[PDB]
């Protein structure tokens, strides 16, 4: 299988595999079960910004969401991702829905990875930012029900000619090109991630949520993995 | 054939298509020879640094080679890149030997081309900048005789087991996501790109030289493209 | 007196002192008569945008002013800065009202000046950034009538409590760090800046405008700058 | 008396006020008796480089400082600086010598502020890059012994017309510009900062250290804060 690092906004709760009895946000390492999560009002229709922050010094994943209102979600786990992740990686969001749904509009998305060594602030480094989408986008390999297009935004999930989002939809936008997420040389290694979002539902509950991720680079939707897997998981393992 | 914008870092007159008498640096549009040329003297041996600019504004692809001693070399040219350059482009670094030869060794590159819009400073970016190289280094497409390794350095053509530069070689190294280059909505597009490179030769001429350039996303290198095609261009036109 | 280059994004034409008879974009190199003009369509309330961009290489200044409906001046003059310019400068907004007015507010501002010298991407550089300003800005040197606040906004010139802009105002924010513009070492001198901006007048015509400035680091509004001076000049020379 | 937080890189053992009994980085806040350190193998006369990184989010203050040969230390520290530091700073490096001394030469600094809110990746932001000091460094403060000049280096204590260092030495640069380190309204406050130093010494032991700190904007030297006290406070408490 595929090995997965991700955060996760989590807008349905599957307690029965260990999610937490309300909208959460998570931080997930190589399971669905997230090893933190935090409790997350998810603010239907409205323009949520998420960001993602790691060091390879502090070794301490973090992210916060939240909304223009200022009402936000925390959560951090200690974990070293270079026990985790390979050395290579692709980096993408990944979103859901299943029995119930939701959009899972992307209005922006940012990235970047940086090696630092011992010579100066010597570096390599990735920066990518989107905060407007093209239809033919060549530099995000779009997975599953995924699209891009002429309004600007990415479309994780299937989103009907009138609008409404469409339940049992898997979709997921990798930047294109393969990241060096670690490498033993370097002294520091970070990345960061930011993403603004819009998750609207008129369903009796949304889900069910979008997470940044972090793959190894040949990474693929699991089948199956619409509703509480994310597009992420195989399993609920 | 494949478009081709580049700056070329020149090290051997080819006055029968017309280059100076002098080693140069020039600006090619869709030819080998270049819209615009300086006299450059290349240091060999020595590590320089070349800067290519441009921007959407001021419409001018500027680039300066310089060497730690502080000698320049400037060359400037007026041209609107949205005319000649389609939409999504990869970027890279070309060089080529023939029978004169040289190290056509890169040690670091970078490159940033941003996308800034109708409104605020909101924008689409990409940066990359690359000190070392790796020995795998996968967000590279590596074509002809590039190699990277170990050392931490790109070289761009063939190098024998003895550290000696090879004659008829011909390599460039693209990155691997393709670039929005310009986009009809933006305000400004521009890119800028550095890299530092070291040419050495023990031969009675060095040559061909290095460029940095900008193609069609499936860019491949012309067939016949060593020597004084600088692994750019099928021909001399 | 000072020494001023400035983009002016110039609302009433002055005719009697160069001004062409429209509105407009202008660079002024030590004088308000613009060495090079472009018609501007200010659009009265909407937010624009404008960025200036330079670098020593190419050595052209060049602007461009746009609005989000895509309507966009542009203007560039070759000038090497190296000769009007000290060493250390700051950097700076400016605007003005006289018999005619309009608000000068600014939303956003951001500057980059990098110095990138004889070996590799290595540099000295200066960025910042305001996307929202605060009531208190520390980092800002306001003069004259400039004030920010709990708008999250920078008004250049004064505005009443009901919210109108008044009549021979004149203020400028000068970012508190001194900027090294220039470095004879230095391989690479650019700069560039943007900033958002709203202007907005109920009068029979708006003035004076509002310019990007770099000055001495000692600059002060020139007495009697108010009106067609823009805060930048002492008299029309 | 000023508020200071600071990363040490303290190379003599005081271990009657604290330090443990080697060679140590440590994160000091608002006391030179560090909440922690590591033990650090300083490299006499060989050329370092610290990180230091925080964010609001994480709310943990790491540093690594490393040398070419690969060894490095590496402290953290969980602490939330919104309750520590003022919302105005400066920032800045800081050295000392006692009875025994050392070069505090630093070659070059760069630092990083952020807030960014819930909008998009809207910010504010604050980065400057020191690869190279001229003499007459407009954009830095310096206190004390401290002088910048010719060879492009940040000489924080003083050194005599032979080279050599001289002990009961304290010195401090400090960036210009306050620094707004922390805003209620953002969501993610983060700061970085990098410098690379050359500690040298043919004492019979070397010291003091040298700091990273983080001030209230109009922090000087403590009287008396040579040798242990690192030019950051005015005693051992
Ligand atoms: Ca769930
Ligand atoms: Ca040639
Ligand atoms: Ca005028
Ligand atoms: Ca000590
Ligand atoms: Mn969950
Ligand atoms: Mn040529
Ligand atoms: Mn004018
Ligand atoms: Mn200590």
């Amino acid at each position: 299988a595929d090995t997965i690092v991700a955060v996760e906004l989590d807008t349905y709760p599957n307690t029965d595999i260990g999610d937490p009895s309300y909208p959460h946000i998570g931080i997930d390492i190589k399971s669905v079960r997230s090893k933190k999560t935090a409790k997350w009002n998810m603010q239907n229709g409205k323009v949520g910004t998420a960001h993602i922050i790691y060091n390879s010094v502090g070794k301490r994943l973090s992210a916060v969401v939240s909304y223009p209102n200022g009402d936000s979600a925390t959560v951090s786990y200690d974990v070293d991702l270079d026990n985790v992740l390979p050395e290579w990686v692709r980096v993408g969001l990944s979103a859901s829905t299943g029995l119930y749904k939701e959009t899972n509009t992307i209005l922006s998305w940012s990235f970047t990875s940086k090696l630092k060594s011992n010579s100066t602030h010597e570096t390599n480094a990735l920066h990518f930012v989107f905060n407007q989408f093209s239809k033919d986008q060549k530099d995000l390999i779009l997975q599953g029900d995924a699209t891009t297009g002429t309004d600007g935004n990415l479309e994780l999930t299937r989103v009907s000619s009138n609008g409404s989002p469409q339940g049992s939809s898997v979709g997921r936008a990798l930047f294109y090109a393969p990241v060096h997420i670690w490498e033993s040389s370097a002294v520091v290694a970070s990345f960061d991630a930011t993403f603004t979002f819009l998750i609207k539902s008129s369903d009796s509950h949304p889900a069910d949520g979008i997470a940044f991720f972090i793959s190894n680079i040949d990474s693929s939707i699991p089948s199956g993995s619409t509703g509480r897997l994310l597009g992420l998981f195989p399993d609920a393992n």
